[PDB]
């Protein structure tokens, strides 16, 4: 398993619509992802990587 | 309670080395803080803000 220590804290970008849950590329790789409050997040949106749930990354929109 | 919505994702600057436990500076509020991973993140070093534990706040060191 690619832990948590090497995801939490990382930026990347939405590549398919977080409504809650969606598709972002973070590095190189397309990962699952779900945003911890909102309801939707953008296509092209940069987030913020704040925890891990299994495989699906938990992001918050990166703040300003 | 300032919920966990308005906290993560903000940077901060640690003020009390972080060993797991410590002091940090979010904003002009000094709030208390623990290391999500790390044993210890040293004063001066700018944190991320991942996630809320009551008041304190649950940091990982800002990425490069
Ligand atoms: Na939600
Ligand atoms: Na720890």
């Amino acid at each position: 398993r690619t832990g948590k220590e090497e995801m939490i804290g990382l930026i990347g970008t939405v590549v398919e619509e977080l409504n809650p849950e969606g598709m972002i590329k973070v590095r190189g790789e397309l990962w699952k992802a779900r945003s911890k409050f909102n309801g939707k997040i953008e296509k092209g949106e940069k987030v913020r990587v704040v925890d891990m749930d299994g495989l699906t990354l938990i992001v918050v929109r990166e703040r300003k």
